[PDB]
């Protein structure tokens, strides 16, 4: 008969006024590869100024988020890896957070300058973006399988 495997899905990002968040609000810990199941977040600084971003979560001592404290120059994209402990698994109640605040003119991107900027920048200016985890379960188009994109 007819059968296949895998499907497809669109990719959207939270168009932030300062720092962009990728993906928007959908984390999928599991790549097509049978290697590691870590998600990589992308932050596109649309602004023309430095933006200090920070990654948080309800369980930072479970998920390895790095960088979790840094900045992203204007007109550049950063990469934030998110790998869970090498024992447990991706939960559902688990939630991630990403901060982004526009810095002054010339501001470094260290543990100091930041600690300072995060001290000067008001929480009102601090843009927080909470991400969600799309726990993978029962991979199939609701019973049986059916999917065949444009191949060749």
């Amino acid at each position: 008969g007819s059968s296949g495997s895998s499907g497809k899905k669109p990719l959207s990002v939270f168009k932030g006024p300062l720092l962009h968040i990728s993906p928007a609000e959908e984390l999928y810990f599991g790549s097509i590869e049978s290697g590691e199941k870590k998600t990589l977040i992308v932050l596109t600084n649309v602004t023309k100024n430095i933006v200090a971003f920070k990654v948080r979560t309800t369980a930072p001592e479970k998920y390895r988020v790095k960088p979790s404290n840094s900045s992203c120059d204007p007109g550049a994209s950063i990469d934030i890896i998110v790998s869970p402990h090498g024992g447990l698994t991706v939960s559902a109640q688990d939630r991630f957070l990403i901060m982004a605040a526009e810095m002054e003119q010339s501001s470094g991107t260290g543990p100091a300058e930041l600690s300072q900027f995060w001290k000067e920048v008001p929480r009102n200016k601090v843009m927080e973006h909470r991400l969600r985890c799309h726990t993978v379960e029962s991979s199939k188009p609701n019973s049986l399988m059916l999917s065949g994109p444009s191949s060749g």
